[PDB]
């Protein structure tokens, strides 16, 4: 076998139900089958999410938690956010306010720094996991993840119950996370300013650096597997199980990121695979569909920027394989649904794998950020019904790009965003963005 | 000012307002059933049944497949069964309801029914869960019946008890709440529709601490609603010291005209007693509504063969005819009446209080030493100062008085002497060795 | 399925890898693994004994871990023995005596009280954690349980590597022994007295009362497993287990037991396996094996009664049950090896279940004292070259018993024991001392 699938074929995998595994394929789904878990859990409830939001959305999670937590005081419910995401009136604020106005129940909210400032380094760990279940989504939790009020963002929901894995997964955010150098309470109205903790951020980061799962494999690869993943910097685990995946596509590699900025050495597995012949499938956000879209009506400014930069990516990446486009191997997507916004993650690869992540597939999630997944391992073709039907969906608001033309170029974007990005080229300053974000 | 202490415990209860709109009566076994029914296909959010039991019957089977068919239909519905864990796992004097339960669970794959069983004490005989309640979204039907033939009036004889629909967001929150923490999340509480659900002896010590848990949870709640307008008030109690039997202890004195109570077994505590004398000294009325002997449930025919546990309708009378005894005076100034319900062999269940017009006490309550100390008891005390009610009410009592014979005389009652032989050999050796004041502490 | 397969089957369950089990055959390897292990220990230690001597074989295992605590000062060490046991120059005044000859070294020695006198209750808690690993005995540490000095005490070595499982009972004995009201330090010279802790000792006893392992299985019934199990008093559930295993012979039942003594229970479930047509396995020690037994030469002493007192029982039961015997279903073994001394205890159910435990499978171990066991599920017989192995040598030193004649009765003791034994069931002593010895 090829280094590529020996690596895959090596991995430690741990068995898997069909009938445990449960996709979703609406955010409002998501958002009932998260509230429906917390009421019937009965042991555990570890939510680790990059923020909780002060919104109709957020609140009613809270308030769920806070209500089972009353019903059953000897379940042990924990919240774990972004440290610094979760304080720029902030959630932070909000958190503390809702502890003292529920004395007696205990639902402590964890503020993770993954490093000492937010653009080095935030907590893309993701799992909300409920006794012996893992509810895996790449979303947040507020208005537009949860498809409160009318407006959503679209991402991925699968409910695993696996007691091993949850187990796994559980323990690791214990050891690690919970109970590492400065992690620190936000419903604490006495919590320290980044400024006092930076030393300990430094020494978590480190100990993050190679903080992995452990566990004995107990399933082998003819049969229904899920692999827990987690990584933090260039050789993680996680990292290199992505790398080796690409390759063993016999048939057709597909793609979700929601920003398209791919590190040059998943690039270079793409051209490969095109080269060998293969099929790869590309399903990004239209920049419309992205949240830092700012309308032409409304005041511009900088950050709303960072759509026309990604499809500048897209433009330039399709540019270079428009031959492969003709013959039908390559295909890209735009996805868009009026102004809803699009925050798609995985892989899949041929009908046998599909690793679910928050994983944005970019330099930032590369090296920078906390990140995890699970790898499912499905060669028997079980979830093949799910699969398709979640696929069938996914594509359903996307647009085909038959030739990179059809991208708009520099010179077809609003003054003010044209401006800035000739400003920026000049200076060279787009390769560092592409980098940092 | 001034007020006295009994009329201050109830102006100083927490009160929940209630709309007479959304309080329905009903009047007869087969009412309840369908109504019952009726609301579990209707339901949308949770259905919490608490019953002393439910029976594998045809009135219990046709409950628990109403459950189930409404559980397949919307599976998002929150649906529970609590009845007691002892009566549960026995026949009535001589294949169990817990062994009925696994089979039903067995035979719907899919749909989640849940049928905990609550012990109250590690023995049947030392607490039983006489917490009443069918809480069903915001409402709560609320009747002293467990689930069977009789209490639902399948198939031609019937047993008779109250019944009455409230709707209410808060008071069935609180209750659903209440039932949730105290006794679902209780220790000791255990799954009769499990196979391997553990053995009484096994959780001995589980149902001991449980217990005392029990001994001072009660519901807690912001009162809403003043003394001048129709409320509710959810009460639960185990235990001498409860806030229901303090309730029920100064209740009866606020009656400034008249206090009736209904009870199956004529065993009233000596305290409630001394109250009912006070009330009689004092000029008031007092009406009291109990089965005849022959309109209990343990009443053997004299024909059939004669059971031990057949005795206890005697010893009731026994209990009626002493009271009695000691105030024909107050029979004859029509200040006291005794009535006796009785209706071919159908059987008498009727519990509760009412304090003048303005006061109705229902309740699970037997008001009998059992139930005083022993049992897990709860009731609602509907408070209502504007005579709101009073068409309801009324009809209530003109249909349980329907079937009565009133007393006149004491000597109206069979004395020992005109009971049965084995009966009357029975409760003399009792009355020799004093048997008979324990019997009445623990039945 | 049957309500004892049942029981059986909903036991929770940690997996467990057949390279993790390693068996030992003779006390003097026993010795040399616990040292090995001490040595090798990078986390933790914790040693529950009944007892740790004041004797050549005690001493080198408390320098060991001195040794290694001294060579790894973060390595957690604890020792805990029976309160009462250690305390009759005592075991306790020794520990006192270490603990200043070795400053700087930190070795605390707690003394655990099961119940305010020792005759009412004593620590059968059984387990060597170091690190991820239990190394399970009934042995207490002193020259005949290690095999120093030439004589031995018989009892059986299973070292079990499993991170989930010796998490769970490490954490079981922090907070509810160590942390345990009336748990007192032996090392402290000014430790109490009994009687000043009493009440503690009885909150405690009624805290233990329903102390039991918490953990998620995580294992099915197909695949290897071990299953901690801890109990206090009639409604433990390793009480309930025990009753439940024996049921499930579909072939065989095994059982060791030092003292013959079985709880009526017990005794009729072996009936009812006899009359199903089963086979029953009881091995036991003779008289002369039992470490209370007293050559006839030697001053005799009341407590030199007791080995006849379980002879009595044991010619009792086979007695009863001599059509077994002569069909080969029942079968009973004496051991006996010179003036060496028996203390084997477990349960093997056929060829799929192993109970190791502590327990002596009488009614002092069914009421009063703390006992705990491991359940391995083999349904696979992947441990069966060890487990036939271990047999093999356990019966090596056994005479089968054909006849309960063969067995001497009252009138074949020596004067003493004869006279003692007769005043006895005279007044009926003899069935209260078989209830609390």
């Amino acid at each position: 076998r090829n280094k590529h699938q020996q690596h895959l074929a090596q991995l430690p995998k741990i068995s898997q139900s069909v009938d445990d595994v449960d996709f979703f394929y609406a955010p409002a789904d998501f958002r009932e089958t998260l509230l429906e878990k917390i009421a019937s859990a009965k042991q555990r409830i570890c939510i680790v999410a990059l923020y909780l939001e002060q919104d109709d959305g957020g609140k009613g999670i809270l308030n769920a938690l806070y209500e089972a937590k009353r019903q059953r005081p000897e379940l042990d419910v924990r919240v774990l956010v972004d440290w610094h995401r979760a304080q720029r009136n902030t959630n932070a604020d909000w958190y503390c306010r809702m502890a003292q106005e529920n004395p007696g129940v205990d639902v402590p909210v964890y503020g993770v720094p993954i490093n000492t400032r937010e653009a080095l380094g935030v907590l893309h760990f993701k799992g909300f996991i409920i006794d012996d279940s893992v509810l895996y989504s790449g979303a947040s939790l507020n208005d537009v993840y949860l498809h409160q009020h009318d407006k959503y963002r679209y991402d991925r929901y699968h409910l695993i119950r696996n007691r091993k894995m949850s187990d796994i997964m559980f323990e690791w955010v214990t050891q690690n996370i919970m109970n590492g150098r400065g992690v620190n309470r936000l419903d604490d109205v006495n919590r320290p300013k980044s400024p006092e903790i930076k030393n300990d951020i430094r020494l978590f980061r480190q100990e993050l650096r190679d903080a992995a799962y452990h566990f004995q494999g107990d399933a082998d690869n003819d049969q229904l597997s899920v692999t827990p993943l987690v990584g933090l910097g260039k050789s993680s685990l996680l990292n290199k199980t992505i790398f080796h995946l690409m390759p063993c596509a016999e048939q057709k590699l597909t793609i979700c990121t929601p920003y398209f900025n791919l590190p040059a050495i998943l690039v270079r597995n793409i051209i490969q695979l095109l080269r060998e012949g293969k099929k790869v499938e590309i399903i990004v956000g239209d920049k419309t569909a992205n949240d830092f879209y700012i309308p032409e009506d409304e005041p511009f400014k900088i950050i709303g920027a960072l759509p026309y930069l990604y499809e500048i990516n897209l433009r330039r990446f399709l540019s270079r394989l428009q031959y492969y486009v003709n013959t039908d191997q390559l295909v890209v997507r735009l996805w868009k649904d009026d102004d809803n916004t699009y925050h798609l993650k995985g892989m899949w690869v041929d009908d046998k794998w599909m690793l679910i992540t928050g994983n944005n597939l970019n330099p930032r999630a590369w090296r920078l950020d906390l990140e995890n997944a699970i790898l499912i391992h499905d060669p028997q073709l079980e979830l093949a019904p799910q699969r398709e039907k979640e696929l069938e969906l996914i594509r359903e608001h996307t647009t085909i790009v038959k030739h990179y033309r059809d991208l708009q170029s520099i010179a077809d974007y609003p003054v003010k965003v044209r401006k800035l990005i000739r400003r920026l080229r000049r200076i060279r300053i787009d390769r560092l963005i592409s980098r940092i974000l």
